[PDB]
């Protein structure tokens, strides 16, 4: 029952499958279209992914047509990720926290 | 498809840590500003999008305040990773028709 962290990490979520789909689609366009690709990498020097919308919109005023592509991409990687993700961060964070408190502990004594 | 899972997971990992500490550094400010103020002082100095690195550094300075993000971040993750394909799904469906509608729009107009 913790909102607030919820939202904001759902809207992180959003932003950082953002960033996954123009990823793979800068390795795409680095094959396909080279030139593009150069465009696309200095475009995302000047606009933070982590704001999708505001860098979404300002794609706009460039290529419309990435724009599209990227819409599409993020959702299906949403799709084929989402699911699988609460499982594996949970025992992740249990793992890792394991193993420090194991190491701290170790350092105490040690 | 797997590649991007668990970098996400990771993020995902990082990123409720930073969320952690954040959540305890409001009750720090609230309880012992001297040390909610050396917390800034070190966060600065030490980058948590690298949570690991971060905690290890930590270590060497307060091993109470460790332990006690390491209990915070796990509950967090538990109250709230349930709920979170649902939200980033739909957040995206919805913010993905208001870009296609926008954009489509800006291109007859």
């Amino acid at each position: 029952e913790f909102k607030k962290v919820a939202k904001e990490t759902a809207i992180t979520l959003q932003s950082y499958l953002t960033y996954q789909a123009v990823r793979l689609i800068s390795q795409a366009l680095s094959e396909t279209n080279p030139g593009q690709a150069i465009w696309l990498g200095e475009f995302s020097k000047r606009h933070p992914i982590q704001e999708s919308d505001l860098y979404l919109e300002a794609m706009m005023l460039e290529n419309k047509e990435l724009v599209l592509r990227i819409l599409t991409v993020r959702e299906n990687l949403a799709e084929g990720v989402l699911e699988f993700l609460p499982e594996m961060v949970l025992s992740q964070i249990k793992q890792s926290n394991g193993n420090h408190r194991r190491s701290l502990l170790e350092r105490l004594t040690q």
